[PDB]
């Protein structure tokens, strides 16, 4: 059975995705919510919760309530459209302009995370949710269990004294330090590739090259027939995200200023979707 | 003034070293103790405390009591002999056999830390204490503020899925992962060098080469005149600890099985010092 405190406030309903996620209705409002159930662990949950509570962005999922019981119960706003994954499996093809709308929201979200010292670390189609079944909708990033919070490094502190006793490898690590966030940009790269093309850039399907070797070499599977129907600006951005060198890799800022996203129509549709979401919540304002 | 709870149990006394460390007497026993005062921070203290409470080794400092107040008060067993630092400053020279006795205890201590998933990260003469003013005494490692606890890596967890979305640099980091403890072995290397020779291997004294460059290149300042009076087994062990490559660097096990420490006299003197320390604490045993 469900905890009594949960039951007090919500009627539980069907399962939505896989911990697990159920549909529920909040008694007070009769409105639909999502409830994420994480079995008993605590670190991932405590951080996701601490993160989502402090974060505030249209393309980051918001937490509504939390229950610490025989299991963990996280109450989130519901995403009716489901996983981006479902839109790209079975070589299903997202039309390029839809890719742009989605990816643009993904970039803003991840930019926001990074501005705020958060690295997601597990970005993939499964963790990107669509706000409705419309093809033009808002997307929100979820599943912050694996994320990491940047902070005043032990490295920084170490650099404040004299390295009389300090090992060589620590000093060498200084060259590459502070680029952990770049792992999110690689992931977005892969996600964008998949969205545009309907297939994964790195894969074991019909290769003798190991997955590991394709990834470290940076050599994605380029299928001209499929990519031919895709713009050259799009593929160019993909190429700047799939850069092996983390220091050379495009950041979110560079991605956002890339020509492929200089698209005033797209930004309009997004702004449209925004105020539309917010219509029901808007208080009157001093004019 | 000192907190009332501290005062209740101890009479505070003179300062010993620099947070700060004072001499004190425990009222119950009239015995001397050391009290480490750390101003207000909490992470270093909570970890040192959590570490020292769970650790149990003749060459690791033991905690006696703790006070969480306007400041942090840690009550440790007193080390009458002071810092190893004082024995090596002003080009003062430790006689080789004393070096061996001390370093051997240092190796056991740090081996113990490593067996137990602890990395010290701040080993230097200042953090090595002598148990008495005798030249043949026990040493104990202190100052565990900067230490790190090894645990089930986020890296390990990441390796359990498919890296479809996983950045190249994470995969590359696998080659070198799990050798963080080697930074302690470098430090011991430097400490041993200084003990044997009376001077630092890496230094800005009379060089145009940057400190950073000497360390990453591995090129210590070798002064034959000073080292001539030093055994060749000793210098050999030093050389195996000052290895730039962390994977090639001697571990504590390798250091302990190095010929320079195959010295039955030395181990005897150490065992002697042990049972001697413990004489006052020994309960009778079933024979
Ligand atoms: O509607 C939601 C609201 C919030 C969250 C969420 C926030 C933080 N973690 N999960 C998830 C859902 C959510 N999650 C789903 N599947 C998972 C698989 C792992 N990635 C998402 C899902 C799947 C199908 C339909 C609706 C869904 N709604
Ligand atoms: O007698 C002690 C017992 C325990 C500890 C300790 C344990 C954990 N942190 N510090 C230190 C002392 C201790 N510490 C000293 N100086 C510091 C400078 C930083 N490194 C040690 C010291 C210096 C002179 C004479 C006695 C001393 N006793």
């Amino acid at each position: 059975v469900y905890p009594k405190a949960l039951r007090d406030e919500y009627i539980m309903s069907k399962t939505l995705g896989s911990g697990e996620v159920k549909l529920a209705f909040e008694r007070k409002t009769c409105k639909k919510v999502a409830i994420k159930i994480i079995s008993k662990p605590a670190l991932n949950v405590e951080t996701e919760i601490e993160i989502l509570k402090k974060l505030n962005h249209p393309c980051i999922i918001k937490i509504k309530n939390f229950f610490d019981a025989e299991d963990y119960y996280i109450v989130l706003e519901l995403m009716e459209g489901g996983e981006l994954f479902d839109k790209v499996v079975g070589n299903k093809r997202l039309k390029e302009a839809t890719c742009k709308l989605y990816f643009y929201q993904m970039l803003l979200a991840v930019q926001y995370l990074h501005e705020n010292g958060i690295i997601h670390r597990d970005l993939k189609p499964e963790n990107v949710l669509l706000s409705s079944q419309e093809e033009d909708c808002l997307i929100k990033i979820t599943d912050f269990g694996h994320s990491k919070i940047l902070g005043e490094t032990s490295l920084m502190r170490t650099l404040c004294g004299t390295p009389t006793y300090l090992a060589p490898e620590v000093l060498v690590s200084v060259g590459t330090a502070g680029y952990n966030r770049a792992v999110d940009c690689w992931s977005l790269g892969v996600i964008l590739f998949i969205c545009l093309s309907g297939y994964p850039p790195f894969s074991e399907h019909r290769t003798q090259v190991s997955l590991k070797d394709q990834i470290t070499s940076g050599k994605y599977n380029f299928i001209p027939e499929v990519w031919a129907e895709v713009s050259e600006k799009a593929l160019d951005l993909v190429k700047k995200l799939l850069v092996v060198d983390p220091k050379a890799r495009f950041t979110t800022e560079e991605a956002l200023r890339h020509p492929w996203l200089q698209d005033e129509d797209m930004k309009r549709k997004f702004q449209d979707l925004l105020s539309e979401e917010n219509e029901s919540t808007a208080l009157p304002q001093v004019l």
